[PDB]
Formats: C-alpha cells, structure tokens, sequence
C-alpha cells in the first residue's frame, strides 16, 4: 500500500553539502537538495522493511524559514521565486515530514555573529545579529547583551509560526501524520573537544568561534529543540528528536562526527571549489537521520 508523502524543510532535510543535488540545472538546484538525503534513504530503507511510501514531492530547499511553508522563498542572486512549500500537499497525502524552524531563530545570523570568517562573503544566508558588536564578544552578547533580548524575541516567532505550520498542515492535508524533525546536536556537553581539529583537518570544527561561546551556542540548540518538541505536543505531530541522540556524533566528535565542521569541504563543488558544510550533517549525520526518520515513520504507521 502505497503512503502518499511530502517532504519538506529547510537545508536539515535537502542535506545542504551532500553531492549530487537534485535538478542541478533548474531553479531548484539554489536549493541545494541533495539526491540523497535523509527522505530519500529513508524511503530505501523502509522499502525493505515493508513500507512503501508513495513520495508525492520533496520541497525541502536550503534557507527555508517556517513561513516560506507558506510564502514564496526567493532563491540566491535571481534564480527565481518557488512556490510556498504546503503547496506540495494533496488531500489525499497521508505523510508530512520535514524540518522547519533553524533559520527562523536564525542559527545562521548566530553562527555569523560569532565568526569574522562567517562575516565575509558565504553561501550561509544571514546577517550578523549585531554588526557592529565583536565576534569574539558574540557569548556575551547573546547572554547578557542586546543579544539576549533579540533571541527572547526571535523564539516567540518561532512558538507562533511553529503552530501556524501545524495548522496548515492540518488544513490542507486532514488526514496526515504530521513528523516534525528535530535537528542533531552540533556542539557537545564537553566543549573541550572542540579545541582539537577532526582527524585530517586543519581547521576546528568551528573555526574562528570563541570557546567560550560554544556552551551558549548549545544552549541556543536545546532551547529551540525544546520548543519544537512542545510546538509538536501542543499540535498533534511526532517529533524526531536527533538532538537528544547525536550527543556523540557532534561537530566535535573527530571521526564519529555527523556534522561536518563550519569551513570544512563539503562535497560541493561550485567553480572547481569545494563548498563548506557550515555545520550542516554529513554523510554518517545523514545515516543517522534517515535511520531516526525511518525508525519514527515505522512506529507511527503501527
């Protein structure tokens, strides 16, 4: 029996830094979508297992906001405009799996504020928080500055748009199980880790980003996880949560690391360039994820 599903998100479920990308050669290819993300390997592995999901569309697409589930994403330097991603749902669809909410916060402008190197000239969409502050400041910004009551303020947006989603989901598609994906651990417990660089690397898993920043940056990560799990509670979802699984398997974590490191290369390669991960799963993060998915999907349809 065929399970009509959509997939959708932002660079956590198109798997921004996994080559080949999807429709390469399109409007789409902005969207940095790799061929196999999480959603395409879990599809593969519940196959096998018996379940057959009928995969209507995967509109997951790098730089998603929670509102572009409903508004018009603009892709990088005139690619064009896509459609609102619930625009993928049918009445007939029966499975809703995504991530949605990192760039909302603004993990990106966090990441930026905290790195000189982020500040220059990337492929991470953002905008320092505050511009003007110092890098190097940037774990005192956000946890005594003006920071502070920007990321109080940025974490409402998120508790309201979060429910807008579900809703719309719930609208369009009535008769769906709504699968929220949470978003793995980036910067362990003990940040002391970080101060290695992962075996064959030369630069740390977060480049230029104080130390001292990084327990605030986990901080941040748990904080969101938190509202995502209760946004998901409060509206009749599932939620995969990676964050409380991937404690091992963070940016720090040498060769057992899912994330690759912020300037590390990604296998994407733009001129004759590799393009940094910027943090984003790699391809053992990748497994996890499809594994999380899949497992949670197989639970749900049971």
């Amino acid at each position: 029996d065929p399970v009509p599903t959509v997939f959708f998100g932002d660079s956590y479920t198109a798997n921004f830094g996994i080559a080949p990308v999807t429709n390469q050669d399109s409007e789409r290819g902005w969207c940095f979508q790799a061929k196999e993300n999480y959603p395409a390997v879990a599809t593969r592995s519940l196959a096998d297992k018996g379940i057959t999901l009928d995969v209507q569309a995967d509109v997951s697409c790098g730089g998603a906001l929670i509102h572009h589930f409903w508004e018009k994403q603009e892709l990088p330097f005139g690619a064009g405009e896509l459609p609102p991603q619930q625009d993928a749902l049918k009445q007939d669809t029966q499975l809703t799996v995504g991530s949605l909410g990192g760039n909302t916060l603004g993990f990106n402008r966090i990441l930026k504020q905290c790195s000189d190197e982020l500040r220059k000239p990337s492929l991470l969409p953002g905008d320092p928080v505050d511009g003007d502050e110092p890098a190097a400041k940037c774990g005192e910004f956000f946890g005594t500055g003006d920071g502070k009551q920007w990321l109080d303020d940025q974490f409402e947006r998120v508790g309201a748009e979060l429910e807008e989603l579900l809703d719309r989901i719930g609208y369009f598609a009535p008769d769906a199980k709504r699968v929220l994906v949470g978003y793995p651990r980036l910067v362990p417990e003990d940040t002391t880790k970080c101060l290695t660089a992962a075996p064959g690397q030369t630069q740390l898993p977060f480049a230029d980003i104080p130390q001292d920043a990084l327990p605030v940056l986990d901080q941040i990560q748990k904080r969101l996880n938190d509202a995502m799990k209760k946004a998901a509670a409060d509206g009749g979802a599932d939620f995969v949560d990676l964050y409380a699984g991937t404690g091992a398997n963070t940016a720090c974590d040498g060769a057992d690391r899912g994330i690759g490191g912020l300037l590390e290369d990604s296998q994407l390669e733009l001129l004759g360039t590799k393009i940094p991960w910027y943090a984003h799963p790699n391809d053992k993060g990748r497994d996890i994820q499809a594994k999380q998915v899949a497992d949670k999907i197989e639970e749900i349809l049971n």
